[PDB]
RNA sequence: GUCCCCACG
RNA sequence: GUGGGG
């Protein structure tokens, strides 16, 4: 008994509240889990989205992913425009190809010190995201001149965390790069989990959320 | 330029 | 080194 929820919110600049999610994944995050936060309790939900940040004429836009139902009942306005949340039910097939979107991070835990660090150069970001790709029963499309995925955005997020009330707390340090390009269903009941799991670390921070269309 | 926690069939 | 959670 598988769906997952989308939503889209429309973040207003003009809000305090919006302007400091728009600063800060994980106050971001702590807003977004307020939609389905007994569901978060219950230990079965995974709260995946994605922010598109204001550019030019474009408003800032995020992506929202829960497994239940959503009540954005909880957030005030002025803060966003929420469109209706919507059920989805992909009917994923073998051999089925998609567009992708996904902004991630591609990282390693380092044998010498065990530190997760960033892989560097975009060729080993390709080779990572096609590794969790392949074992989450997808496939990158091959081009006629390489695999048909763009790295479009390449960030390294530095996130202060608040400590003890109003303290310096931790500096969550995560490479982010968004991916966009074509894929193949390989295994339809890998994919369907990877989509509703995510792929990557960072998901509390606006990471791993893969989106597929036609 | 990876701050932390968990697992290691 | 692989993944998960923040």
């Amino acid at each position: 008994y598988f769906q997952m929820w989308l939503t889209k919110l429309v973040l207003n600049p003009a809000s305090r509240a919006a302007r400091r999610d728009l600063a800060n994944p994980y106050e971001m995050h702590r807003t977004l889990s307020k939609a389905v936060s007994r569901a978060l309790e219950e230990g079965r939900e995974r709260l995946l989205w994605r922010l598109e940040p204001a550019r030019g004429l474009e408003p800032p836009v995020v992506l929202v992913q829960t497994l239940t139902e959503p009540d954005w009942s909880v957030l005030d306005e002025g803060y966003a425009q929420v469109f209706p949340p919507k059920p989805f039910h992909p009917a994923l097939k073998p051999g089925q190809r998609l567009r992708f979107r996904l902004r991630a991070n591609p990282a390693k835990r380092l044998a010498a010190t065990g530190k997760r660090v960033a892989l560097k150069t975009p060729a080993e970001k390709v080779a990572w995201l096609e590794r969790r790709l392949e074992e989450g029963g997808f496939r990158l499309l091959e081009g006629e001149r390489g695999p048909w995925v763009q790295i479009l955005q390449d960030t390294f997020l530095e996130v202060r965390r608040k400590k003890d009330g109003e303290e310096a707390g931790k500096l969550l340090q995560v490479q982010a790069v968004l991916f966009e390009g074509r894929l193949e269903v390989v295994d339809p009941e890998r994919a369907l989990a990877t989509l509703r799991r995510g792929v990557g670390p960072g998901k509390a921070l606006g990471l791993g959320l893969l989106s597929v269309a036609p």
